[PDB]
């Protein structure tokens, strides 16, 4: 009378640490298997299993999406405002995705974005992080005019670049509510190729145009081709998210990484963007309840979250887990992490964000302002009504 429960994981960076955390728990619950799902297209695979009354035990569900939202309200989720474990979140990080004013994810850690950088090359190179655009532009054609390549992009990857965009437009307007306020609560066909929002977009954008700025062959590189760039030294930096560290130290890199916050028009105006990273909710349908309840009470261990933080060093929000000091690779990007510096995905109030993707990655690979203003529109204008 042995039950198996599925846990439907999306954080593939991480599959190796989660599947030895999963046998320290099956190890001590002899009478409890868990089923690690990691498929393909995750995103949609859940989308279909939630429709179709065949959710997973535990999901791995990111908790500032409209799924979430719309799922939660319509019961497919427990309700865990009133758990025990639930109290090892801090920085009230559970409630800051409360629904309703109920509680039914428990977000582990919180992920963020940035530039990854080269410190040894950049100490070579006599060139510094960046505290403007302006400066941004200069760094990234001082390093071409070194001889070297300043960008790794993963143009078949379009997702790579969503905290980008978002952050040209968040410190363009001032923060999160402010973009959305241009995007998304504005009129229809708002969106013009004059409006000086629209114009800065373009510069923070621009600088992944800047010529001789990306890798020989970008524009079929998926994530794992930039990874590895990165770990090479093949390129200087790459803007991504925290969540990829685990993967460039896999590659074993010669140098030591630093990261960087995307900057604003002037000093001090830098923002980071995300939201729960390794986060989890479970069915309120699960035909084992206690068991699921036991594997999320699990994570929130603090010597168990530590062993998931060692590998991951994505920031955490569970009490008990020695955090790094200042010299991580990390530190830069996370600095500011859970502060007002820290935006919330713009995606939250969006009914969903593959066209935004595609859009970024369009303007890079094609250079077109109309046709990129045009598409903003295009995909906005559904959601204003
Ligand atoms: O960056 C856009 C993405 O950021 C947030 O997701 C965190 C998540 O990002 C990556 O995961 C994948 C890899 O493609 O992206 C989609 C989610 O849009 C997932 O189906 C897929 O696993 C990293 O691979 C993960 O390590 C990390 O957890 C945000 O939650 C997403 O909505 C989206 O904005
Ligand atoms: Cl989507």
């Amino acid at each position: 009378s042995t039950v198996t429960i599925e846990y439907f994981n999306q954080k593939k960076e991480m599959t190796k640490t989660l599947e030895e955390i999963t046998r320290d728990f099956e190890k001590e619950n002899p009478k409890i298997k868990v089923k690690v799902v990691n498929v393909p297209n995750a995103g949609e695979v859940l989308k279909t299993r939630v429709l179709a009354g065949d959710v997973p035990d535990v999901v791995n569900i990111y908790p500032q999406s409209i799924e979430l939202q719309e799922w939660a309200k319509a019961g497919v989720f427990e309700d865990l405002s009133n758990k025990d474990y639930l109290k090892r979140v801090k920085n009230g990080y559970a409630e800051k995705y409360a629904v309703n004013e109920k509680v039914y994810n428990v977000p582990f850690t919180a992920n963020a974005y940035g530039i990854y950088y080269n410190k040894d090359k950049f100490e070579e190179l006599g060139l510094k992080v960046p505290e403007t655009w302006d400066e941004f532009e200069q760094l990234v054609k001082d390093i071409v005019a070194k001889g070297q390549t300043p960008f790794g992009i993963a143009g078949a990857d379009a997702w790579t670049l969503n905290g980008y965009n978002q952050l040209a437009f968040a410190t363009a307007t001032g923060g999160g509510k402010e973009a959305n306020q241009y995007l998304r609560y504005s009129q229809p066909n708002a969106i013009k190729l004059s409006d000086p929002i629209m114009k800065d977009d373009i510069k923070v954008m621009d600088i992944l145009r800047i010529n001789g700025s990306k890798q020989k062959n970008w524009e079929g590189a998926g994530y794992t081709d930039v990874i590895g760039a990165f770990a090479r030294g093949d390129v200087l930096m790459t803007p991504n998210g925290s969540w990829a560290i685990t993967a460039i130290n896999e590659q074993k890199p010669n140098f030591k990484i630093g990261t960087f916050m995307i900057p604003g028009k002037e000093k001090g105006q830098s923002l980071t963007v995300g939201a729960g990273d390794l986060a989890w909710s479970i069915s309120a349908t699960t035909k084992h309840p206690k068991e699921a309840n036991a594997f999320v009470e699990y994570m929130t261990r603090p010597e168990v979250m530590q062993k998931y933080y060692d590998v991951d060093g994505s920031p955490t929000a569970i009490e008990g887990v020695k955090q790094a000091g200042e010299d991580s690779p990390l530190a830069g990007m996370t600095e500011y992490a859970f502060t007002d510096r820290h935006l919330v995905w713009l995606q939250q109030y969006w009914t969903s964000e593959a066209d935004f993707h595609t859009l970024t990655m369009n303007y890079v690979l094609t250079g077109d302002k109309q046709g990129m203003v045009n598409d903003l529109n295009a995909f906005f204008n559904p959601m204003k009504m």
